[PDB]
């Protein structure tokens, strides 16, 4: 009925890495207890707020289906309380940087003796035993610790940061693959286990096919498919040539294809006005036809400096300014349909606006307005993975110890111990 | 002690975002077994080989912990032995285009009536239901779709690709979780589901935090924290200032920051002849007093317009145009050391070459070698996430039709009937 229907967590998590996690457990239907820090909680709750005094969108978008308690871990009674909540955990779920569970008290050992049970979840920045297994890590760190910084982007220009989140979310859903994988092999031992993903690696994950790219690179010296392969396209900043000549780790190729066979990012009408209007167009091998009919160049079916991927490398860059000649009059969605009829890989480039407000990604329960009745209504990503079998219900984000005395109730705490706490500045 | 032991999966998968996904259930211990085009197979075999008449890396990267069987689906004697497999199944992994399977006889419908508990996994272009599900996918199309290029680059450029593969690992690393959760579900029901991941949501999974920024925008007209926000720093190509005026979409914003913590990318020595030489410098706000002591710059600790998240983001590039002075001298790793001695978040760009040859990525097993005794050893990316009680065992990827007979003998069947099938060109 629902995957995680039954599972709690216990939830440290804060910024983006962790709590993206715990959310995407809590729209498969886990529990979410998210332990907050007595008086502020998680930071993103006052970062870029649109409205003040209220929950940044930061903060809804990454912690709906879940309950707050705010606690202060250092209080003895706190530690009480948490030793409790363990033994009813299920997972653990931590970002909080090396060494700080483990000082609070909570090893994996003690936890263990608490409940050999619960699996212990965990982002950091570098593996554990890593030389820099110290270092701080925020999102864009971890894509430059990670290859992609240096892979993606222009020959000409800087490493490029990607506005995804290669770094905080993917190494959430990279956690939440390893809870998930502890969560099967508890159902056969009875034992929960240490599970950690570091956010260099979740990105390294990604760039696979960039490690590829280095060591065909040491083998032979070339990267044929690369912008930079083909003889003077790619210049740097001062007009000087550019080949694979001097060139001994993987560079920047600008839109090309990567892991998608041979490809580009074409214009479409109105690209002086709309930073958006534009394509992506793909030479599979297997479609040089099609395209030549599509783009009106018969006499390249057969010329074979045009029909295989070998005579394409001498020239692939004034093929692909021929294209966009074509697309100079269509809007991107015109263009797309029109590649649509040849069966070739093409799709436009969607604007965030686009994507906000387009029916299909929220007939499909992708993108979702969620219902929060103190905040205002809200859209969020939802559930990426569809299922037959259910359907994700998401709630809005808690508010800031929202939650803290219904939760001490399913503890099993008289009211006065509950004002007790309070008092006591404990909860 | 390994947690996908034991389960079989029915691997339809080629290329990246199917095959990530398998390869990676068998690091983590599933029996993996590929099914394959009889002569051909996976058509990353042939593409960039390195050495001639050897699978490539692109094969190899992708295809550890599997073996290969060659079958033509299209045979009546191949579909029984399909209908076979599916019983022995617990996952049947699939990433063909839309109504493929249905077409070769195996709906979802008749699936279930063989194998009730067998589930299947699919990777698409576009979510069931979508106006373009039918659209044709590759990486760059998916990461044009999700939002990923439209964010990604700068605002006097062109939308841009990421080097990482949003479109094609993360969809499959994403697929790994659907199917994990199903399996999850199954020790609750006994039943199996079908659960499907699509390229245009795996990547907006991960660009969420730019519909966050969406809405931010609708409702505010302004993002105080993107580069266009800071009075004339931001250019198109022709001469002309920059603001929220006129930006209804979020836009590229170059290397800031992200979230509510701004950065840049700064160059270091060699940065004019070494592509990867640069730092990312983060100022979170908790850290300015210890950044304005490594800069010496002691002013700013109590200036107004400098020490608060308000003061900075009107000046924020100059501050970066500053810092980046003090790097001009020293390289990357020099500049992070400097750094790590306040507790500031700052890293350098690893390039591929560094990353391939690093020793601590070697000893956390995160790049690890393959002893592959026919192609020639080989590194790869092996589990991102590490786990107290077993270690992944990578193993090389399988020559096409490496273990036809083998399976077919756990298939329970006969030498005759085997060699009869390779005769009847079906295996
Ligand atoms: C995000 C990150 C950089 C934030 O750093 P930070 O502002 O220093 O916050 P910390 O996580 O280190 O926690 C602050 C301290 O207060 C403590 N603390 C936090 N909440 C508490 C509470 N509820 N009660 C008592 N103590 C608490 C922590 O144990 C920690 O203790 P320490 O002084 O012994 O180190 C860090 O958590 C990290 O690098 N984690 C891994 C990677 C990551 O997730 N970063 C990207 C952000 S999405």
């Amino acid at each position: 009925t629902k995957p995680l229907d039954g599972i709690n967590v216990l939830d440290f998590t804060h910024v983006q890495a962790g709590p993206a996690c715990t959310q995407m457990m809590g729209f498969l239907g886990a529990n979410v207890i998210k332990i907050e820090r007595r008086g502020s909680g998680d930071m993103t709750r006052g970062w870029l707020q649109d409205k003040p005094n209220v929950d940044s969108l930061y903060f809804t978008m990454f912690n709906c289906n879940k309950r707050s308690i705010e606690l202060d871990m250092k209080t003895p009674e706190g530690k009480e309380l948490l030793e409790q909540m363990i033994k009813k955990a299920d997972v653990m779920v931590e970002n909080f940087g090396p060494g700080a569970l483990d000082r609070m008290g909570f090893t994996w050992e003690y936890i263990q003796e608490l409940n050999p049970r619960v699996i212990l979840a965990s982002v950091k920045g570098y593996a554990e035993g890593h030389a820099n297994e110290h270092l701080k890590v925020y999102e864009n760190v971890a894509q430059c610790s990670g290859g992609a910084a240096a892979t993606t982007g222009f020959w000409d220009g800087p490493p490029t940061v990607s506005g995804a989140a290669l770094g905080d979310s993917n190494s959430g859903m990279h956690l939440m693959i390893g809870i998930l994988a502890a969560l099967e092999i508890r159902h056969k031992t009875g034992r929960g286990q240490k599970v950690a993903v570091a956010m260099q690696d979740a990105v390294l994950n990604l760039v696979r096919i960039k490690l590829r790219d280095q060591q065909r690179l040491e083998r032979t010296g070339i990267l044929a498919e690369y912008p930079q392969a083909q003889p003077n396209f790619a210049f740097d900043r001062d007009g000087n040539p550019l080949s694979f000549d001097n060139i001994t780790s993987v560079p920047r190729g600008g839109n090309a294809g990567g892991g998608g066979q041979p490809g580009w990012m074409l214009k479409c009408k109105g690209w002086e006005t709309d930073a958006d209007s534009y394509v992506y167009f793909t030479i599979a091998a297997n479609m040089w036809p099609q395209i030549c009919d599509m783009i009106d160049k018969p006499e390249w079916k057969d010329d074979p400096a045009y029909n295989t991927f070998e005579g394409r490398v001498d020239k692939l860059m004034d093929i692909f300014s021929f294209i966009e000649t074509k697309f100079a009059d269509k809007d991107k969605f015109e263009v797309t349909e029109w590649a649509a009829q040849y069966g070739i890989p093409c799709g436009p480039v969607m604007s965030m606006k686009e994507l906000a407000h387009d029916p299909s990604l929220q007939k499909v329960g992708t993108v979702v307005e969620v219902v929060d009745e103190i905040r205002g209504n809200h859209l969020t990503v939802g559930a990426p993975f569809k299922f037959s079998g259910f359907q994700p219900e998401i709630t809005r984000a808690p508010l800031l110890g929202e939650h803290t005395d219904e939760v001490l109730k399913e503890l099993g705490l008289d009211d006065a111990k509950i004002k007790e706490l309070h008092a006591k500045q404990v909860v």
